[PDB]
C-alpha cells in the first residue's frame, strides 16, 4: 500500500514586532 | 517490491502574533 | 507492503505583526 505520510511541517515563526508607539505628550 | 510513496506531511500551523512595538518617541 | 514516507509538510506561515507600542514619554 502507500507508505506513511511525510513528517508534519513545523509551526510558523512568531510575527514581526509591532510598529512604534505614538509620540509622547508635550513637556 | 515496495509500495508507492506516502502522501505529503501535514503543513505546520501559522505562527503566533508578534510582540508589541517599542515605546513611542518622546514628546 | 507500504512504500517510502511521503514528502515533508511545509512549515507554517509567520504570525501576524504585533500591535503598536505604547505612547512615548513626556517631553
Amino acid at each position: 500500500p502507500p507508505g506513511p505520510p511525510g513528517p508534519p511541517g513545523a509551526n510558523g515563526l512568531s510575527g514581526e514586532r509591532g510598529p512604534p508607539g505614538p509620540p509622547g505628550p508635550p513637556g
